[PDB]
């Protein structure tokens, strides 16, 4: 590719860490732009996106400062997508498998995680909710794994989709933030510290060790600081 | 492709009309099993449903070989026959295209999917139904479909939009009388012209025809569905 790409998210945003991920793992040349959490997203950002919908990229048109988007590049939303557009834009990078059958399990593992983890994360970590759901979702999910490597094998999307999301449980879990009770708290770091949730610590370990989370992560401190301004 | 296809759905699910609709634009070769009988287990242990079996020996749907590669999730199904039939241009080519594509559906999964549920469903207030379905109308062009051409975009969105129509033209849902009443009124307003048209648009789609029963047998099978009531 030779078309400018520019991610847009706001900072340590796990839907734009998806995308980040997405860009390491390509190779892509790409310029990055975070835009503060808590203030009210400049005016320019509806030139990106009429509705401040958030991550989204640019792609095409001149180079620009992000701060100042051409109204000539594609504007692109919907994380997942965003993705799936990558590895369009960089087939040459095999951001998912090559046969149609193991590109299907790497979506399908996303689909499980979108359908029974993704929910249980918010109403067990920002809605307070009973646990046990979450623990649950999580166990389906881990069982989707092979015994080891990622979903599908070989790093995918499938893991651009879910790391993001799996690396902030474990970190928010081993801090202690959420508006879980304490009980629920110490309940749920219990089971991900048990034989039960082996493969899926293996899992989220495997992520943390991989180079273009690390790189999109930036440190856990930084995301832990970020949290808990939340 | 030569391997064989199998889709495995039940008589009127929608997700399975999803990737029925799919094959069909595809071209593909492929056998259709409606039905939960104990042999199912074999195509997914969990009864998960719709499926898909690929490869292995042709056999016949009920006797699903211990080869062939099972496959669900209705949008993986439906982004998996792109896969094998790039030919049929069942996305568009270019990366922006196909993301708008995509980005169509997601834009019904989780703005519409829901509240099409809450209203029809659950009989709960249609207001929010309501927005989301303008939500997704905004998203389509003027004219064609969801990105110029057919798409899985509307592979994936017809079957719900095509039931929607259809019980609220023949009064099934569980809203209140009232809240029926404003939707009948929305979807023949102008506010709704758009996606009216989108789904007259779709339902002349060969594709859809086929994998629809016709409204006949989609209104006998949805009066025997309690959840409309
Ligand atoms: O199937 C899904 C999906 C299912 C449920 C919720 C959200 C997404 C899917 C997810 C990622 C992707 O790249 C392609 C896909 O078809
Ligand atoms: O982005 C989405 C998506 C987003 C939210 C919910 C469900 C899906 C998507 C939808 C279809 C698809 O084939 C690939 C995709 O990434
Ligand atoms: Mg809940």
């Amino acid at each position: 590719c030779t078309e400018q790409i520019t991610l847009y998210t706001t900072t340590f945003s796990p839907y734009g860490h998806r995308a980040h991920i997405a860009l390491e793992e390509a190779g892509a040349e790409y310029t990055l732009c975070q835009i503060n959490v808590h203030r009210d997203k400049p005016e320019w950002y509806k030139r990106v996106n009429p509705l401040g919908k958030v991550p989204a990229i640019t792609f095409g048109g001149p180079q620009v400062p992000p701060d100042e988007p051409s109204p000539e590049s594609e504007k692109l939303v919907e994380s997942l997508a965003l993705l799936e557009f990558v590895a369009d834009v960089f087939p040459e990078a095999k951001l998912l498998p090559a046969s149609p059958v193991q590109r299907a399990r790497a979506r399908a593992f996303i689909a499980i995680y979108q359908n029974y983890l993704h929910d249980q994360f918010r109403d067990a970590f920002f809605r307070g909710e009973p646990v046990g759901p979450f623990l649950q979702a999580l166990e389906t999910l881990q069982s989707a794994l092979p015994p080891a490597g990622f979903a599908v094998g070989e790093w995918s999307l499938a893991e651009a989709a879910v790391a993001p999301f799996l690396a902030r449980m474990m970190l928010y879990l081993d801090a202690g933030l959420g508006k879980y009770s304490e009980a629920d708290g110490e309940t749920m770091r219990a089971a991900l510290a048990s034989e039960r949730f082996a493969r899926i610590s293996q899992y989220v370990r495997d992520i943390r060790a991989r180079a273009s989370f690390v790189k999109s992560w930036g440190g856990d401190d930084v995301q832990l600081e970020a949290a808990k301004a939340i």
